[PDB]
């Protein structure tokens, strides 16, 4: 049991303590859970329970009933459960914009002193209300000011209660929240984390619980076989040996379960976490191992698809290449047989794309020049990989390809530029003229403490976008409207250490549940 030993993981999936006995049996906790979502409660402990639902992980199971469950509290005409009572109100409010259902920032108003507009100070004791009211504000859109209002307050007063409170799974849970709230986070880490929390809860269902454990075992079977077959893949290409990316290929599945964890979505995420591995490696190449004409001729063959004259670049700069062109080929191929649409032109486009702004980055030092952050981030969305993994995500997914759907994708339309926006910026948070606080300083003679709250008020401002577009109309559907969500959320969990990493890896991946 080492998460970073290529034995260990070439040998996941033969084994699995994972019985047919226990997959009965979840089929039949299954139909009880469903029961329970559709079934008679009071509508606060319905929201309740549901929420509770999503944070296992089990939104992917019971999406209908949670639906038309919300649908069915909405349309009530009864408010008396939740009007006048902040944690409902804002349990409320949240739980419906996750599920497209519309409810107006005003519904906080009668919490606000009418002149000042600031919260009510009477609101300061009441932790489970601060917390659901701090968790809403993360749903909020761009203008919506009484949302950017509850969120610095209920900041400020999570920050100055968390030590006075008594339930230690609460505590627990408020310093959760200030680290990330809800929205952010990473769906399969969380429900991981939030399978013990709910277990020691006053409210704990041991049905849902039950289930919760047994789907997250399940779950976890399909990716032991899929790391099995990657940790295969990886060794088979021979750049486990090569001089840098350590523990690229476990690092970049540990991001892609982020990105989507479901066992349907088996041969997509094997496929994007192939991917990553290769950004995480190539990244290197181009950062610290080759020289610019090597880097130049990478990329000319990348933007032409023509290997002719990879023989000029050393062995540990070709096998990365042909890597690169052999994978990027077996997954248009995949979708060719599999969707019925060749999606070679389009692995291959975003990987010249990638490369290109890698070898803009390699310019920008080499010459010494300072981008504004705005020249920065054009390039520098492109250069984080998301771009790249999610047109992939999309070609493999999309009903019907085309060339105009992935024509559309592939230039980057505001929601899925949002994100690739995201990552590059959370990422550089994470943390040289060529990083997002540092192009900020440059432009601006800020100190790094107000170009690090600026960059930081530029993840939630689009944020804020991204909750709008899921709003509206969309060509996209599930699962790439998710996938664009879940990147942003697998970048927050990871950007926030290597047995902080280590332990997410164990747990989530290599470790059962006990029964
Ligand atoms: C630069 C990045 C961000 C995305 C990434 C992951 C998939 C390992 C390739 C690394």
């Amino acid at each position: 049991a080492n998460l970073w030993d290529y034995d260990f993981l070439q040998s996941l999936g033969r084994h699995s303590s994972v019985t047919e006995e226990h997959v009965g049996l979840a089929e039949k906790l299954k139909g009880e859970v469903k029961s329970l979502i559709t079934g008679p409660m009071e509508p606060l402990a319905k929201l309740e329970f549901i929420d509770s639902v999503r944070r296992l992980g089990l939104k992917y199971q019971f999406e209908t009933e949670m639906k038309e469950a919300l649908a069915n509290i909405s349309k009530d005409g009864y408010d008396s459960w939740w009007v006048d009572n902040l944690r409902a109100t804002a349990l409320r409010f949240r739980l419906l914009r996750e599920n497209g259902i519309f409810v107006p920032q005003d519904v906080f108003e009668r919490f606000q002193n009418k002149e000042t507009g600031k919260f009510k100070n009477e609101l300061c004791e009441d932790v489970k209300g601060l917390l659901n009211l701090y968790e809403a504000s993360f749903l909020g859109w761009e203008g919506e000011d009484i949302l950017d209002e509850a969120r610095t307050f209920s900041t400020a007063q999570l920050k100055n209660v968390e030590g006075k409170i008594s339930s230690p799974n609460l505590a627990k849970i408020v310093h959760h929240a200030l680290d990330l709230p809800l929205h952010w986070r990473a769906i399969r880490y969380e429900a991981r984390w939030f399978i013990d929390i709910y277990e020691d809860e006053e409210d704990m269902n041991p049905t849902l619980l039950k289930y919760a454990k047994l789907d997250f075992n399940i779950v976890q079977s399909f990716h032991q076989a899929e790391i099995g077959r990657l940790a295969r893949w990886w060794v088979g290409t021979g750049l486990d040996k090569l001089p840098f990316a350590r523990n690229g290929l476990i690092q970049s599945y540990m991001y892609a379960i982020g990105m989507l964890f479901e066992p349907h979505l088996g041969e997509v995420r094997e496929m994007e976490a192939k991917v990553g591995a290769l950004i995480t490696t190539i990244d290197d190449v181009y950062d610290v191992y080759g020289t610019m004409e090597e880097l130049e001729l990478f990329t000319d063959i990348t933007e032409r698809w023509d290997i002719n004259r990879v023989d000029q670049l050393p062995r540990n700069i070709r096998m990365p290449l042909l890597t690169m062109f052999n994978t990027s080929n077996d997954i248009g191929y995949w979708a060719l047989k599999e969707r019925g649409f060749n999606g070679i032109p389009y692995t291959a486009k975003v990987w010249a794309d990638q490369l290109k702004s890698y070898t803009k980055e390699a310019k920008w030092f080499h010459e010494g020049h300072k981008p504004t952050l705005e020249e920065y981030l054009e390039n520098a969305l492109v250069s984080i990989g998301f771009p790249n993994l999610l047109v992939t995500s999309y070609l493999l997914t999309v009903d019907n390809p085309t060339k105009e759907k992935l024509d559309y994708v592939d230039s980057l339309p505001l929601f899925v530029r949002a994100s690739c926006i995201l990552c590059r910026i959370i990422n550089d948070l994470g943390t040289d003229n060529l990083k997002s606080i540092q192009c900020y300083m440059n432009e601006t003679g800020a100190s790094q403490e107000v170009a690090r709250e600026h960059i930081e008020g530029l993840v939630r401002m689009w944020w804020k976008r991204l909750n709008k577009c899921l709003f509206e109309p969309s060509p996209f559907t599930e699962p790439f409207l998710s996938f664009t969500i879940n990147v942003v959320r697998g970048s927050h969990f990871f950007y926030q250490a290597e047995s902080w990493t280590k332990n997410q890896g164990m747990s989530v991946l290599i470790h059962p549940i006990t029964l």
